[PDB]
């Protein structure tokens, strides 16, 4: 008290212009580079994730793993009118960080916060909050949950031909059961995009997976 979490939320709401994406991302983005290293997914990899994005335009995106909504504020600042993403968070604190990151950067009506784990609620996405199918998942929640999540997600009849999954840290800290589960199957295209650790010299990469359906 207060939490790294906390003072990030802080000086976004003191450094930021309120309904100004762009002045949110630049603020965490400041304060991680030059005060406290945070895992928000950052410049470098954000830069290639406004790449798919913008190729893709999702009308319907799923986040696993919101934190501080550094990523969800990205994706959402670049979705077409009437666009919609969920991101889901386990921890209520992040949660709670998170909606007032949206609510700060304007962009709260095309967001929605789901909380609970991921394994529980990614069965209730169809009948609970009306969902058909996604066009884009990103992955950057607990690393070892991204294979498991995946597999579920297609149980839950969730993904279609031509769904992107979008996986951040599949080099540090690393998802390598994810990694050679997508590159191995038959129902994915693979594409790496090597880049950097958040804030930090250090290589990262995103994984791009493509579903083409069983
Ligand atoms: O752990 C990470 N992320 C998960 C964060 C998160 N966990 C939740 C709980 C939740 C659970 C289930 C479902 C939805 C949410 N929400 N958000 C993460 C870590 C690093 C990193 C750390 C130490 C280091 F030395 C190097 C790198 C870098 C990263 O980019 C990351 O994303
Ligand atoms: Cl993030
Ligand atoms: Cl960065
Ligand atoms: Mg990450």
């Amino acid at each position: 008290g207060d939490t790294k979490e906390q003072r990030i939320l802080r000086y976004v709401q003191q450094n930021a212009k309120p309904g100004d994406p762009q002045s949110v991302l630049e603020a965490i983005d400041t304060y991680c580079t030059q005060k406290e290293w945070a895992m928000n997914v950052g410049d470098a990899k954000g830069q290639i994730m406004d790449a798919v994005i913008r190729e893709y335009s999702p009308s319907l995106v799923l986040e696993l793993g919101a934190y501080c909504g550094y990523s969800a504020v990205r994706m959402a600042r670049l979705l077409q009118p009437g666009a919609r993403l969920l991101t889901m968070e386990m921890n209520p604190d992040y949660a709670a960080i998170t909606q007032q990151m949206l609510n700060f950067a304007g962009l709260q009506d095309k967001v929605t916060i789901l909380n609970g784990a991921s394994q529980d609620l990614i069965p209730q996405l169809k009948k609970k909050y009306d969902v058909d199918t996604l066009d884009m998942v990103f992955l950057d929640h607990w690393k070892d949950r991204y294979l498991p999540d995946t597999l579920l997600l297609e149980k839950c009849g969730l993904l279609r031909k031509g769904t992107v999954l979008l996986a951040d840290n599949v080099i540090v800290p690393g998802t390598p059961d994810f990694l050679a589960y997508v590159r191995g199957s038959s129902s994915f295209e693979c594409t790496h995009y090597s880049s950097y650790l958040e804030y930090m010299k250090v290589v990262d990469g995103l994984e791009k997976a493509i579903y083409q359906g069983p």
